[PDB]
């Protein structure tokens, strides 16, 4: 039994990580094949930082300007691009641990593994989600610039997210790998505001579908409610509203429990309108939301990759 907050292992994306110089910034770069990605903002100075011209910048850089180490290892750069907000560097050895890779965009709600890295050389890897506002509540610190977020398809290494710049209001934002920013946001240290942050709800289900597969079942209320209902008190504690096709995709979860979607939706309304009177589910507090219904069957079935 038990339950926690899984990640990938990290084993198959540290092969991949590699160090990227311009100048004198250094941030992390992600080398699959012959190709090197990394944020396109190592190119500028520290005053470029306001109103960067990044297409005007990049003329002015030549291949040698560039300096690629995989640990101690310099790769020569044969040629450099720009897709969107992600510089691409064409070396000159194909990686040798460039694993079964595939770049896509995630939709909001889903989660994600993270290897936080610094100067190309992996620090953690921790498991975050993909804010309902295109953000994400990591740690990051300075050099952190092109950490990747990946899944893995058993085999497959499913990258997702790159980690771009910190907002102001301390959260964090990124791109896919080819270079479009997952929100309304630009590379530039300008006053970005990310959107109203809601709670996924289908997640918060599956997390109380996680708890109740192991061990904890206070919440479990005798009532029941109706969808169009419930929602109406989702969206007063600003939650994400519920869809018939959330409602499947927990079906797997509620065979499992016996347990129908629409009776542990009346169990979340509870404890919306009255609290937790101070006690824990699944040691904690406060609602998570940070888990897909697939990570619940992944931690609580056994699959292996
Ligand atoms: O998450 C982080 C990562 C890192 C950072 O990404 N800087 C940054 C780089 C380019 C732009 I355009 C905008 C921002 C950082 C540096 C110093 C203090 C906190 C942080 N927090």
């Amino acid at each position: 039994s038990g339950f926690r907050k899984m990640a990938f292992p990290s084993g198959k994306v540290e092969g991949c990580m590699v160090q990227v110089t311009c100048g004198t910034t250094t941030l992390n770069g992600l080398w699959l094949d012959d190709v090197v990605y990394c944020p396109r903002h190592v190119i500028c100075t520290s005053e470029d930082m306001l109103n960067p011209n990044y297409e005007d910048l990049l003329i002015r850089k030549s291949n040698h300007n560039f300096l690629v180490q995989a640990g101690n290892v310099q790769l020569r750069v044969i040629g450099h691009s720009m897709q969107n907000c992600v510089l691409k560097l064409k070396v000159d050895t194909a990686n040798p641990k460039t694993p079964k890779y595939k770049f896509v965009r995630i939709q909001p709600g889903q989660t994600f593994s993270v290897l936080a890295c610094y100067n190309g050389s992996p620090s953690g890897v921790y498991q975050c989600a993909m804010r309902p506002n295109f953000t994400i509540k990591g740690s990051f610190l300075n050099g952190s610039c092109g950490s990747v977020g990946f899944n893995i398809d058993y085999d497959c290494v499913s990258f997702c997210y790159m980690h771009h710049m910190e907002l102001p209001t301390g959260v964090h934002a990124g791109t896919d790998l080819e270079g479009n920013f997952y929100g309304p946001f630009v590379d530039r240290q300008t006053a970005q505001a990310a959107g109203t942050d809601t709670t996924i709800t289908v997640n918060v289900l599956a997390w109380l579908y996680a708890a109740v597969i192991n061990g904890d079942r206070w919440f479990l209320n005798r009532f029941t409610t109706t969808l169009n209902d419930f929602n109406l008190v989702a969206m007063k504690y600003n939650y994400e509203p519920l869809t018939q096709d959330h409602v499947d995709i927990l079906g797997p979860l509620s065979a499992q429990t016996g347990i129908a979607v629409l009776d542990m939706c009346a169990s979340l309304k509870e404890l919306l309108q009255n609290g937790m009177n101070g006690r824990t589910i699944l040691g904690s507090a406060l609602l998570e939301d940070e888990f897909t219904p697939f990570d619940v069957v992944r931690q609580c079935s056994g699959v292996t990759f």
